[PDB]
């Protein structure tokens, strides 16, 4: 019998759900016999990324293009006829990203005591419940409620549980950025099946093999100041309407503000982050400070920037150590 609070136990079961991993694979139409959950390998996936890079290049740039599409399907077996377009190549990339974390999740799970407590320990994260009556819960609730975008109206968000999280070794890694100017509490959403990898390894940057297309500001860690922009990356459906979103303290420092896409390979010297300027910004006057970190929880208003490719802000760091994960929210998506 696990001594852990029931919301923490429910979180572990949700993270380490094999049925969820298998369901995701069934939806991606992967052959579960030719490519079972336990046989997905990093080497196979990284090599598939490379073929998708050799593919997106031919589309950007027919015997050798079919031979590249066919060599990909040989590498990542599917069961269908097998279906140009960088958006389809980016879908395969995202599938491979989900497949990797699905592999990590299964790897931890498979690789005396209650299975819930044993699986908790594999996450190397200290997970505590934030009380509904606390000042932190109130601030977090206000942040969810106010930063829901007017354009994003496919669902309503409801906070189920708020967890305070301490990833093992992240405190040590963060130390150089601890006193940096412009530290902000920002959103990061992901598929529930990715949270085993995120808690055990932290938020990561896409490998060099992975195609850069899709990464507007290049390969880094992306954050939003509007909950609905990050909540979309949960990919919640009416079927599975419960998602997980992070609140991270991000050491932005001096921001390289951009109004359009730019594949950052090296920031301008003296700059520590990119801020993609959006048309709508959370009201800066309502900006509060939760334990010395800026919390942009104001309601969505015009930033004045009409000359931009973005509707809402996004923040990107290019060093994993600039992120200190603080909270994990369990959100109910109530679709309209
Ligand atoms: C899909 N993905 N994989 C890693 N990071 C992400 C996204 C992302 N995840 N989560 C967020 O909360 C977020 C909040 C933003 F304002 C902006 C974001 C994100 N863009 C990231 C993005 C989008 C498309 C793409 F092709 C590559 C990267």
């Amino acid at each position: 019998k696990s001594k852990l609070p029931k919301p923490v136990q429910d979180l572990i079961k949700m993270i380490f759900d094999v049925e969820s991993m298998k369901k995701a694979m069934v939806e991606y139409e992967i052959d579960l016999q030719k490519m079972p959950l336990g046989k997905l390998s990093k080497r196979q996936i990284q090599a598939a990324y490379s073929i998708l890079s050799e593919v997106q290049q031919a589309v950007s740039q027919d015997s050798q293009i079919l031979d590249l599409s066919n060599r990909f399907y040989t590498l990542i077996p599917h069961d269908f006829k097998p279906p140009n377009n960088a958006d389809s190549v980016q879908a395969k990339v995202e599938m491979l990203d989900n497949l990797l974390d699905i592999e990590v999740a299964y790897s931890l799970l498979r690789g005396s005591k209650d299975p819930i407590d044993v699986n908790y320990e594999k996450l190397k994260t200290d997970i505590k419940v934030v009380d509904r009556d606390s000042e932190e819960a109130e601030i977090i609730r206000k942040y969810v409620k106010n930063t829901h975008a007017t354009t994003h109206n496919a669902y309503d968000l409801e906070v189920i549980d708020i967890f305070k999280i301490e990833r093992e070794g992240e405190c040590q890694r963060y130390k150089p950025f601890k006193q940096l100017h412009n530290r902000r509490l920002l959103w990061h959403g992901s598929r529930t099946t990715n949270f085993a990898g995120i808690l055990s390894q932290g938020l990561r940057i896409a490998p060099p093999e992975a195609p850069v297309t899709g990464y507007m500001f290049g390969k880094g860690i992306y954050f939003a100041d509007m909950v609905s922009k990050s909540a979309n990356y949960c990919h919640t459906s009416q079927g599975d309407p419960i998602g997980l979103i992070l609140l991270g303290e991000v050491a932005l420092g001096n921001m390289y503000e951009l109004k359009h896409a730019s594949h950052i390979s090296k920031l301008p010297k003296g700059k520590h982050s990119v801020k993609g300027l959006g048309k709508t910004t959370p009201d800066p006057s309502a900006n509060i400070s939760l334990d010395g970190v800026d919390v942009p929880l104001g309601t969505g208003i015009s930033s004045g920037v009409n000359d931009t490719s973005l509707l809402y802000n996004e923040y990107i760091v290019y060093d994993i150590a600039q992120v200190n994960l603080k909270y994990l929210l369990k959100l109910k998506f109530n679709f309209k």
